[PDB]
DNA sequence: CACATTCCGCATCGATCT
DNA sequence: AGATCGATGCGGAATGTG
DNA sequence: CACATTCCGCATCGATCT
DNA sequence: AGATCGATGCGGAATGTG
DNA sequence: CACATTCCGCATCGATCT
DNA sequence: AGATCGATGCGGAATGTG
């Protein structure tokens, strides 16, 4: 009941969320050359480049799904 | 003569401005699938995801045009 | 031995670094219309839109190459 | 519940084939 | 060499599970 | 003036047509 | 089924307007 | 060393040419 | 008018250089 898992990462995550395609969007353009990334895969790499923590694109696949279940409570 | 319309939104707006294609640019790639957005439409959605306020892509079409008329004063 | 060259710019630069394609990436899509930009060229324009300083895409070509030589020390 | 972990269309992408 | 078709890999939905 | 609101090329995109 | 042509929708310029 | 400055494939892009 | 081929211009590697 304390410091296992972060709330500065939550701000970083939310920065990313906002940066990219806010309430969507662009789908999956890994269609150019020989390494291009997906939406969640970016946000992940953003958080590793803004804290250091490794938080994966499936740790993200999860969280998000979380946050829409919250905006189902009305 | 006080709190009608914001200057934290001005910073958010300017963040967006800088994020996207600084002094331009990329035009209008809503050309992929079945919902992709235009430059100003992004920045708008950025500000709603960073304050909460609804500020539209025409509220932006306006402001900007403002800010180049200022950089006409020399 | 003081204020020649900046460490707030270093944070701005690192913001950009993180924004765009974190540890890469997207190559060089200046392939749309009649003015679209390269990775470093963006980050540069980000820093001029976030401080004011002109720092060029070759001032960047340099720095970076710096920062991987550091992550060669192990 | 806050989580991780199978699913499900997709959409490319390297190898047979008129 | 150009269409054809199994890789493989993503995001997001649907599920485990502690 | 700081604003909102028509314009203007564009550039896709769903429906007739050799 | 593939070119052809009105939708529709954006950003940015040119205008209202309080 | 922290720097700027040639290189090197690339990959578009405006002008000759079946 | 569509392929063909020198522009030109980027990022990143390899070098100057103070």
């Amino acid at each position: 009941a304390e410091g296992v898992w972060s709330p500065d990462i939550e701000q970083s995550f939310q920065e990313a969320l906002a940066i990219y395609p806010p309430c969507g969007r662009r789908k999956i353009i890994l269609s150019d050359e020989g390494k291009m990334y997906g939406r969640n895969e970016l946000i992940a790499r953003y958080i590793k480049l803004r804290t250091g923590k490794t938080r994966t694109r499936k740790q993200v696949s999860s969280h998000i799904q979380v946050l829409a279940r919250r905006k189902s409570r009305d």
